[PDB]
């Protein structure tokens, strides 16, 4: 590969779980159960481990807004770097949280407390 192996179509298969309870709480836990590592907990990549890989763990609060949830599942799925694949660890339900989580943080440091 050369970058982001995703193909579109998946891109564009929104995670069928409600952005809510579920999946901003057990998100959140999946999350700093992995995630947190690298990306941090406040999605700006204040992970520990992040500073001994080779790409950037990127400011998740800034790209997620701009990706789709299909796309970000994939990547949690399969793999994204340094991030192994967690889809043969982790189920739908759980990736697919991990995703609304990410999205809902991200928007909502993106939006709210922004005046520009
Ligand atoms: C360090 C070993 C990481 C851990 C642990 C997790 N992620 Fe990661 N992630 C990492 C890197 C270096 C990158 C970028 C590499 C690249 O090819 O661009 C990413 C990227 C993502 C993305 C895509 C964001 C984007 O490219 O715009 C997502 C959606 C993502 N990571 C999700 C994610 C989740 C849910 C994790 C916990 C289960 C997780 N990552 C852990 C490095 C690392």
């Amino acid at each position: 590969g050369s970058g982001w192996e995703v193909p579109e179509a998946e891109i564009h298969r929104e995670n069928p779980i409600p952005p809510d309870a579920r999946s901003l709480d057990q998100g959140g836990v999946l999350y700093a159960e992995h995630c947190v590592r690298c990306h941090g907990e406040t999605l700006r990549g204040d992970g520990p481990d992040a500073h001994d890989l080779d790409p950037p763990v990127a400011d998740l609060v800034e790209h997620a807004p701009h990706h789709s949830d299909g796309d970000l599942a994939y990547r949690v799925r399969i793999g994204r770097g340094p991030m192994p694949g967690f889809g043969d660890a982790l189920d739908e339900r759980d990736i697919w949280d991990l995703v609304n989580f990410m999205r809902d943080r991200a928007q909502g440091a993106a939006l709210a407390g922004t005046n520009g």
